[PDB]
């Protein structure tokens, strides 16, 4: 089998994508933030507190005559932007382009922090990293690609994410179509649960590329590009007039700058993200001081390939027995 789901910006800075998802009988459509950096399936429900609803479309589990509750099965989260949810669990039917799994485990919030309330546009994630990191207790769960990939014509997923335009998310084969070139292979660790790959270096506009080995993980569910101080440093300097802020949290330039390209390697190969993919507009409407979407991970402690990186490039997830990433340009 096969599933092909068209991904949608939330928004006119592609702070999130959104993909459809059928849940239940009859179908009930939620859309949903598709994440390679976490491993659970949650949604806003019938049983979200009522005042933590703002806009979501909801999963009722009542009205689904496939639905059962996982008994004794609870879940509780939290992600690295501070944002967090929980709840209890259902298995039930769902299906992502086509492609069908019976029995996933929906996990429906009970409780979920003001940052999702807030955003009308995102019904819950459906996590794509390992399936050691899903939440629920005291039986783990699988995410959907894991209950998936015995049935797929191959083991994989891709992620073809647009700039400021929808893309595709992929599962069961590789759209030959969708990329130029040939996709380079790097190795992946699930030490820690994630896509976790090295980058062999790194440009800056049209310089010349740096090799150095950057560890860090491939992660849709995060908007922007992460990276050492060191190499964020030598990005934004190439920018006049920008700086790091600790009151607005992180680089920042002048609106009226035309941003560089930012290049990393894969093996021998190079991933070009455009300057454009770079700007996140005004820190504050009508501002003039700008958002910069690379920034330093000092602090977070791993190195994240968000979606200003993944969308300047077609991304293979190979979930074969020894997992490894793809890269194309595009």
């Amino acid at each position: 089998s096969t599933g092909s789901a068209t991904t949608t910006p939330i928004d006119s800075l592609d702070d999130a994508y959104i993909t459809p998802v059928q849940i239940g009988t009859p179908a009930q459509t939620l859309n949903l933030d598709f994440d390679t950096g976490s491993s659970d399936l949650w949604v806003f429900s019938s049983e979200t507190t009522a005042s933590e609803v703002d806009g979501q479309t909801i999963y009722t589990p009542s009205k689904s005559t496939t639905a059962k509750l996982l008994s004794g099965a609870t879940w509780s989260i939290s992600y690295g932007d501070g944002s967090s949810s929980s709840g209890d669990v259902y298995t039930d039917t769902v299906s992502v382009g086509g492609l069908t799994v019976t029995g996933q485990a929906v996990e429906s919030a009970k409780k979920v922090s003001s940052s999702f309330t807030e955003d009308s546009t995102i019904d819950g994630l459906l996590g794509l990293a390992f399936s050691t990191l899903n939440t629920v207790s005291p039986t783990q769960q699988k995410t959907f690609f894991d209950n998936a990939k015995a049935s797929l014509d191959s083991p994989v997923f891709t992620a073809d994410l647009g700039y400021h335009a929808p893309g595709t998310y992929n599962f069961g084969f590789i759209d030959t179509t969708a990329y130029t070139g040939s996709i380079t292979y790097t190795a992946v660790s699930t030490k820690q649960g994630f896509w976790e790959w090295t980058s062999t270096g790194y440009a800056v506009g049209s310089g010349t590329f740096k090799s150095t080995s950057i560890d860090g993980i491939a992660d849709t569910g995060t908007t922007l590009l992460y990276l050492p101080a060191t190499v964020v440093s030598a990005y934004w300097a190439q920018v006049s007039g920008a700086k790091s802020s600790s009151s607005v949290g992180g680089y920042v330039f002048p609106c009226s700058a035309t941003l560089p390209s930012f290049t990393f390697g894969v093996g021998s190969a190079r991933i070009v993200i455009p300057g454009d993919y770079i700007d996140f507009g005004p820190i504050s409407t009508g501002s003039s001081s700008c958002f910069g979407g690379i920034q330093s991970s000092a602090g977070i402690g791993i190195n994240i390939f968000g979606d200003v990186a993944l969308k300047a490039a077609f991304v293979v997830f190979n979930g074969a027995t020894t997992p490894t990433l793809g890269f194309a340009s595009k």
